[PDB]
């Protein structure tokens, strides 16, 4: 199964920078969302969930086809709460109707990471909307009540190795869990992209507790939480080494996360040899906007 990137007709870097800027301005404007976290974290989660359906064995799922727009995927219990990110992007899509849905959902994650002071994430255009029958079934996204061996095996289907897994999980510094969405609660209100997930894993005094949904999660008195799959990264000795590496090297984490997150958003896509090079968008702050 081959998905060839096809640039939206006549469009170039400046077109996509305009889309980036509209998302970034809206992120700034809609500050109240989720107790003043803003939409950044949910947009990162959205970009990950639309990509994380991918199966390297047959190239089903993945970001290319924009299939999150269809009810079967929109309504995946694993996607509960992402409707907020979709609604945020609706007016952006109306302003720029020429962008494909996969391009918009993935660009929303890039824009969110960068506007939250994260690394630059190079981004390529050319995902093309595919039909409703190409929507992957529910159940391809990961469970949170699982150990390190589950995490490791799960991510092999996305062609991610231990370093890529631990780097990607650093996005869990952002935002929070919501009981009604996932059966987990808490995490704070962070909307700045840092390596603090790793520092918190190593430095907080974690207690294994049951939440109001009767699920176990790790809580600290300082008010952080870790999912069982987050805490697995310090239970497994191979993951632990990499956690320590990122807790001690902000720049290395940024570089590794940027590579892994681009790769995640591009899995499944064939880029022609004469496709444009990846775009690196300027933040609003870099543009004086
Ligand atoms: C084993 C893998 C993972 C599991 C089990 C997992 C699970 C979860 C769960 C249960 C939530 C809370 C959803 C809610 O209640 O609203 C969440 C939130 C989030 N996840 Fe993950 N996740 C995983 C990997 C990732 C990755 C790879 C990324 C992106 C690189 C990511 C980014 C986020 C973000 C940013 C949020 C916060 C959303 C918000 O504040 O609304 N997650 N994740
Ligand atoms: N804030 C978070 C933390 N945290 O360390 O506060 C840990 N795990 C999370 C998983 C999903 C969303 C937010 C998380």
């Amino acid at each position: 199964l081959v998905h060839v990137a096809s640039v939206e007709k006549g469009r170039s870097y400046e077109d996509f920078q305009k889309v980036y800027n509209a998302i970034a301005l809206k992120l700034r404007e809609d500050d109240e969302y989720d107790n003043y976290i803003g939409y950044g974290p949910v947009l990162v989660r959205l970009a990950w969930h639309i990509s994380g359906t991918w199966d390297k064995h047959d190239n089903t799922g993945g970001s290319y086809g924009g299939t999150y727009r269809f009810k079967k995927e929109f309504n995946d219990p694993s996607n509960a709460g992402l409707q907020n990110g979709f609604k945020f992007l609706e007016p952006i899509h109306k302003e720029f109707p020429w962008i494909s849905s996969g391009d918009l959902f993935s660009l929303g994650g890039v824009t969110a990471v960068q506007e939250m002071q994260g690394p630059k994430i190079p981004w390529r255009c050319g995902r093309v909307d595919t039909p409703e029958d190409t929507t992957p079934d529910n159940g391809r996204l990961p469970d949170a009540d699982k150990d390190a061996g589950y995490v490791r095996t799960f991510f092999q289907r996305l062609n991610m190795n231990d370093r890529e897994v631990v780097a990607l999980m650093g996005a869990h510094a952002l935002g929070k869990t919501h009981l009604k969405n996932s059966g987990y609660e808490g995490g704070g209100a962070n909307n700045v992209f840092t390596n603090e997930f790793y520092l918190n894993l190593l430095n907080e005094d974690w207690k294994l507790e049951k939440n109001d949904a009767n699920n176990e999660q790790w809580d600290s008195k300082s008010g952080y939480m870790m999912l069982p799959t987050d805490y697995s990264l310090i239970q497994d000795p191979k993951y632990l080494s990499i956690v320590k590496e990122y807790a001690n090297d902000q720049d290395k984490f940024f570089k590794d996360f940027s590579k892994a997150f681009e790769k995640l958003l591009e899995n499944g896509i064939t880029f022609p040899k004469d496709a444009p090079s990846p775009f690196i968008f300027k933040t609003l702050e870099e543009q004086g906007l």
